[PDB]
């Protein structure tokens, strides 16, 4: 029914690791499985069920947020932002706010199954 999923912009997570990263769909490869480009370079098949159509991270979902001190921290999306074309995430945390670049938030897998039954591509 889709057009093509190519060229969107997802979070996805492969088999054995639990969260999902930021990502580019750049090809459709069959077998239920799309090539995903992730923003850190690294390039792989994933099974749909394992991808999220959605981006911007929506509002008010609760997402992990990798913080100073190498320390990863979960919180909520409270706002997005387009900064010279670069997309940041105002995250909440102990009841504040600090904006985190697209990279710096991921999902665990609790958190991205909260996502699936509106935007997962099962």
């Amino acid at each position: 029914h889709m057009n093509s999923f190519v060229g969107l912009r997802v979070v996805a997570k492969w088999s054995s690791n639990g969260y999902f990263y930021s990502g580019k769909i750049t090809r459709d490869v069959g077998a239920g499985k799309y090539k995903l480009l992730f923003d850190d370079g690294y390039e792989c098949d994933v099974l749909g069920k394992d991808i999220l159509l959605c981006d911007p991270i929506p509002l008010d979902t609760e997402v992990t947020a990798l913080s100073p001190n190498e320390y990863f921290s979960a919180g909520v999306v409270k706002g997005h932002r387009k900064e010279s074309g670069e997309l940041y995430y105002s995250i909440e945390k102990e009841g504040q706010r600090k904006w985190y670049k697209r990279m710096a938030v991921i999902l665990s897998l609790e958190q991205g199954n909260r996502l699936r039954e509106q935007y997962g591509l099962g």
